[PDB]
């Protein structure tokens, strides 16, 4: 089940902290699994994310919007990881073979903790061909 990846491997404890929300979306924008408080992402938001993976610099001028919430784009990895910041909270998006893995964090979870849980699950999925 895609939902087990979210429940057990994104919404798990990391050094005492936990993501606020998480999801796995197809690269078509459809939700394959999500936590309860994960926002409804708009099609144009998904389009900007997909474009930024293959064309870095797409999202930085406008910011990264997730369910209408604006995140400022910060350091990522081309065609692999998008990272955004909103005060002491933020978001990490990891591109896999078929899907996009999202984690949204709030204080006191650190950006490094969010990156670890999201990117490690994404790398597991890539090894599965997913």
């Amino acid at each position: 089940s895609w939902q087990t990846y979210v429940d057990d491997h994104l919404m798990c404890d990391v050094a005492g902290n936990r993501l606020t929300a998480a999801a796995i979306l197809g690269q078509d924008g459809s939700v394959w699994a999500q936590s309860n408080n994960f926002p409804q992402v708009k099609p144009e938001e998904i389009q900007g994310i997909k474009d930024d993976f293959t064309t870095p610099g797409t999202l930085a001028p406008t910011g990264l919007f997730l369910g209408g919430n604006k995140y400022m784009v910060i350091q990522g990895e081309p065609n692999a990881v998008i990272r955004g910041k909103k005060g002491a909270g933020g978001v990490t998006i990891k591109k896999t073979t078929l899907a996009l893995v999202f984690g949204i964090y709030d204080e006191p979870m650190t950006p490094g903790q969010c990156n670890m849980v999201v990117e490690n699950l994404g790398e597991y999925l890539i090894e599965s061909g997913l």
